[PDB]
């Protein structure tokens, strides 16, 4: 069967495991345990194709930067997450897109914009701002809580859906 390798990337606390962890394992995760790497798998069923979901949780901590040459060489697909309460982790994207880009000599890489945190009212991102970035990519940009659920499935199954139009 089909299989499919995403990565999930994107700047500390932004909620990278949360959104992984509701997405395989339908629950939200409210401690905070910063991630070095961690691989989940599931098949599922997308568009009536049955397939399997490889899915690699990275480290948003910088100190682990070195890491990130080794798995956006080995990923198919890249869902790039922000906190829309935290405008430093949208100015971060810029940071792992360009490096995706260099590493896979490739500017049609599939890739998903992710707005994080949907739930809390503190935005500092307004939905536009991302929606003109992911413009600029060529990619979607889906915002999500991995609180409520909300645009959780709708993230992950978008990322398979550009990996297949590539
Ligand atoms: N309200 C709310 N809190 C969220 C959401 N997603 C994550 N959080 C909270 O944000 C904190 C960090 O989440 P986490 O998933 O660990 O972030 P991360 O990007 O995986 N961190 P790291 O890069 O260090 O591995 C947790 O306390 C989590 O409960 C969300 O959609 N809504
Ligand atoms: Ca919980
Ligand atoms: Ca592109
Ligand atoms: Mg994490
Ligand atoms: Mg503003």
């Amino acid at each position: 069967m089909t299989e499919y390798k995403l990565v999930v990337v994107g700047a500390g606390g932004v909620g990278k495991s949360a959104l992984t962890i509701q997405l395989i394992q339908n629950h939200f995760v409210d401690e905070y345990d910063p991630t070095i790497e961690d691989s989940y798998r599931k098949q599922v069923v997308i568009d009536g194709e049955t397939c399997l979901l490889d899915i690699l949780d990275t480290a948003g901590q910088e100190e682990y930067s070195a890491m990130r040459d080794q798995y956006m060489r080995t990923g198919e697909g890249f869902l790039c997450v922000f906190a829309i309460n935290n405008t430093k982790s949208f100015e971060d994207i810029h940071q792992y897109r360009e490096q995706i880009k260099r590493v896979k000599d490739s500017d049609d890489v599939p890739m998903v914009l992710v707005g994080n945190k949907c739930d809390l009212a503190a935005r500092t991102v307004e939905s536009r701002q991302a929606q003109d970035l992911a413009r600029s990519y060529g990619i979607p940009y889906i915002e999500t809580s991995a609180k409520t659920r909300q645009g959780v499935e709708d993230a992950f199954y978008t990322l398979v859906r550009e990996i297949r139009q590539h």
